[PDB]
């Protein structure tokens, strides 16, 4: 076999994106979990030489053991080889120098789209979020993902939770802490982690396949989520046997509130109980920019 798929996590680290461990100053904590914590930070002399930076490093719990650390380094190298788009939480820098790896990238300063959408639930419109809003946002989240398929990428966790929000209403897919890239071939996992079981496609579930077809379910339901202004998915369905069985057997959410039938018409070609009858990455963008050219 002369030709092969290059492993992006198989590639030395580019230290383009090195940074010195000295002028890095953390601040309040912006996230927490098992993986570790994500704390808002000043990088002095990121960009500018003389220009203080507010960032986000994301780090690893101290007793994390050898397998955990590199793990982190694969994401970095993922990160590296997918290259900077306006619509992720772009890499800024690394410190890997003989010490706790830091990975340094965009600070979103509005934080996650599920909770900007629940505070803003009560004063919302057909300083106003309105429905323009909401067609900008799924928007940007499929050009994002187009971009991710585009690099034989897949998320593996797509929801409102993990889509940061910063200035100008732009929004950022971040945690690529499950990125896998699948070129080989698409992704069967294999480990004991806690699921968003009610985000996840049935082949998921039920083989622990991913897919480019099972993040586009993912994004129905997060579509779901946008157009209900952040309500929890399948209200009055607790992740139990009763609910893999009416998914299995085709149970679907009904339209929300807010959305245009254009919309839930992507929703339900995501939630196709065949992959290959979801639409692409690529189609819902093509689709939703012939939704907003009508105004």
């Amino acid at each position: 076999n002369n030709y092969s798929y290059i492993d992006p996590t198989q590639l030395p680290y580019d230290h383009k994106w090195e940074f010195p461990r000295n002028r890095l100053s953390f601040g309040k904590t912006l996230g927490a979990g098992a993986f570790g914590k994500v704390v808002e930070a000043t990088a002095q002399g990121l960009i500018k030489s003389d220009a203080a930076m507010t960032v986000a490093v994301k780090m690893l719990k101290p007793s994390a053991h050898s397998t955990e650390r590199e793990a982190l380094m694969s994401e970095l190298k993922v990160l590296s080889y997918l290259g900077n788009h306006e619509n992720i939480v772009n890499l800024l820098g690394a410190c890997t120098h003989g010490g706790p790896t830091l990975v340094i990238t965009e600070y979103c300063c509005y934080g996650d789209l599920l909770n900007f959408l629940r505070r803003k639930r009560d004063e919302f419109v057909p300083d106003f979020l309105t429905l323009e809003h909401l067609l900008s946002f799924s928007y940007q989240v499929a050009k994002g993902m187009a971009f991710l398929a585009s690099k034989n990428c897949i998320h593996r966790d797509l929801a409102a939770r993990n889509i940061l929000l910063t200035h100008g209403n732009i929004t950022k897919i971040c945690d690529f802490g499950l990125a896998r890239d699948i070129k080989n071939d698409n992704y069967v996992d294999k480990g004991n982690a806690r699921l968003p079981v009610k985000w996840m496609a049935p082949e998921s579930i039920f083989n622990s396949v991913y897919t480019f077809e099972s993040d586009v379910w993912s994004y129905g339901i997060f579509l779901w989520e946008l157009f209900s202004l952040g309500s929890s998915p399948y209200p009055g369905m607790p992740v139990d046997s009763k609910f893999y069985k009416m998914i299995k057997e085709g149970f679907r959410m009904s339209s929300p509130e807010y959305a245009p039938a254009e919309m839930y018409d992507i929703m339900k070609t995501c939630w196709d109980a065949d992959p290959d009858k979801r639409p692409t990455f690529k189609q819902i963008v093509q689709d939703i920019e012939k939704q907003i050219s009508e105004s």
